[PDB]
């Protein structure tokens, strides 16, 4: 008997197109998600050249629209020169990202003043979310209460993160936030497995008391989300290994395999898979959208998962409990026990659905 | 201009049909909904007969298919005779709701012990929700921990029961809740001129510091919800006043004003009238469903709104900026300026509806 899910939405996902390629496109990236039972994404604007401008933005979407094969939305990148000239379009992407800790040149922020000046001038009813890790998500809580506005910090990591989060919610502060698989599932205990280019992540992996405070803070994390982050094996284990590691595949299995434990509830999953980045990025609703999931299928992940170009992942060897049998997205079969169904270009920009605008005042 | 906005949801009506429908019926009670950008209303359950019983929700739910205008869900309500007998018709109502203070024979629980025995035997994915007034707040949340689930509070009215569930939230436990706009926009000051009938409503009114504690604690309110209580004036004015405050026409122009005046966001309010009533109780999204609203027009609330059968509304006098001017429900014109044009039947029960369901393992 199969469970039937509502399409999940993945909020933070890097998907290399433009400029990646090999690491992940639009069309590997996409079927990715739906092979774990995502049916929107919203994909980060750290590419090659970087979504900090109208044309690169305009550029990522005609790319996403060919390409992706489930429904989308584009983030923004804050830089030092963009604050003030992304008021035409910033309707149109899922939100600002800001890169406050180690990045590109291109989304380096060199003063909080230019934190402020983003918090200032980015319209005020549009998200705001920031990768922002130990005292930084201190800082940029400041930045958002002198400009009175909410903020959405990306994947917590640690203990330290999620009680200054949880001490900010019990002043009533407008503060959102996300964890990614990796540090739930993962930790200090996995590196000698993983050697020090695939244990290489942004925020790293954390103590196992780090993991503990996490699940122990539960009601505190708003939104599951991948940090999908892909790169190659040759780049994982090379001279410079670049941060990050793929897990769209991964992540709903693992979920549901601590679910399967309960360690949390279906229910405390499709809050933090569904209803928490609907309402936080106001995306809309996919009409005949929905995954079914097989809980009692007992699996070990493999070595690499089928669809992502990153051809490696940090799960390999765990057992998990769970897959994903079937996606219908938007009333078509889109995925079916490892093959998918639907072409690149499927997908659709979420933000130009009418449903899919983010409501402001006149 | 107008500003569009999405299907908002009441998860708190009395529409009193069957039984007291010279009070409201189905077709009038939908009516004041649409006037007032309500598309989805859940329904509460101490009608005659009471909804109490699987005979009793058949019985309503052919009568709300028949009269309603707008979507709807149906909440069952706990007995003291009821506790395991309604696991097979738990799925198709909104909700559990259980009466713990001053209530009908029929609604009226004994004993704590009742109140765990419903929250045992009630599937525990399900939504449960308590009329539960000062420290009745703290024991229904001491049952819920017990059983280890979650609790939704309804019409929070005081500065006590805000900060309780402050404190509980604070302590991480799966404790929601909403607020009524009389204990946002009324208080003691106003029961001079409504007088003892007319201003008796369960919670009863309260202080301004009742009031101005829940505008301060504005973060810990999840949802907004009419507690939509219609009873004629003769009722109110009578030998015995019941109570309670028709509400559907009047909440949105209330809250709109406070949007217009800083008082709370737009956003705040979104998250309110609509993605905190669905997460919570799991009500499916409304295809080609929106209202158009009016932030500019300014007018006074008058000794009774058009649709609601009550034919009073304690809000007379209020001067108010925002009114609703179109609502479109599942892609036809639903109200116009003043005017329904949906006829009783076109609502339909969200629970029956494939996305409507509430998940489950299997
Ligand atoms: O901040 C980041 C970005 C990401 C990437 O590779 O784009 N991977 C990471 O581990 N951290
Ligand atoms: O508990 C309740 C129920 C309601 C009604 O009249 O049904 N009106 C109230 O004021 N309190
Ligand atoms: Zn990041
Ligand atoms: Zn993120
Ligand atoms: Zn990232
Ligand atoms: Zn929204
Ligand atoms: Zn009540
Ligand atoms: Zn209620
Ligand atoms: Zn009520
Ligand atoms: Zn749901």
């Amino acid at each position: 008997k199969l469970v039937r899910l509502p399409g999940l939405i993945d909020v933070h996902v890097h998907l290399r197109e433009p400029g990646g390629t090999h690491k992940e496109d639009f069309a590997s990236g996409t079927a990715a998600a739906l092979a774990g039972g995502i049916t929107m994404v919203c994909a980060m604007p750290n590419t090659r050249p970087p979504i900090i401008d109208a044309p690169a933005l305009a550029l990522a979407q005609k790319l996403a629209e060919a390409g992706a094969r489930c429904d989308f939305a584009l983030f923004l990148g804050a830089s030092s020169e963009n604050a003030g000239t992304l008021g035409t379009v910033a309707g149109s992407a899922a939100g600002l990202k800001l890169y406050l800790n180690e990045t590109a040149s291109e989304l380096r922020l060199d003063s909080v003043v230019q934190w402020m000046e983003h918090f200032e001038t980015w319209p005020s009813h549009l998200p705001i979310v920031a990768h922002a890790e130990q005292q930084t998500v201190a800082a940029v809580l400041m930045v958002a209460q002198l400009t009175q506005r909410s903020v959405h910090i990306c994947h917590v990591a640690r203990k330290e993160e999620i009680l200054l989060i949880k001490a900010a919610k019990a002043r009533g502060l407008p503060v959102t936030c996300e964890v990614a698989p990796h540090h739930l599932f993962l930790s200090h205990d996995d590196l000698e497995r993983l050697g020090p280019g695939k244990g290489e992540v942004r925020p790293e992996l954390g103590s196992r008391q780090d993991v503990e405070a996490l699940w122990e803070n539960m009601a505190v994390i708003d939104c599951f989300a991948s940090d999908h982050a892909p790169h190659t094996l040759e780049e994982k284990c090379g001279s410079r290994p670049p941060p990050g590691f793929p897990g769209l595949e991964t992540m709903l299995p693992l979920l549901l395999t601590a679910v399967s434990e309960g360690r949390l509830s279906l229910d405390d999953l499709l809050q933090r898979l569904h209803h928490n980045p609907r309402r936080i990025f106001h995306l809309p609703p996919q009409e005949d959208t929905y995954v079914e999931v097989d809980l009692e299928h007992e699996w070990t992940i493999p070595s690499h998962m089928p669809f992502s170009k990153a051809h490696w992942t940090p799960f390999e060897g765990q057992k998990v409990k769970g897959t994903v049998r079937r996606v219908v997205l938007r009333g078509e079969v889109a995925y079916i026990d490892g093959q998918v169904l639907v072409p690149p270009g499927y997908g659709q920009d979420v933000r130009k659905w009418p449903q899919g605008a983010v409501p402001q005042l006149p």
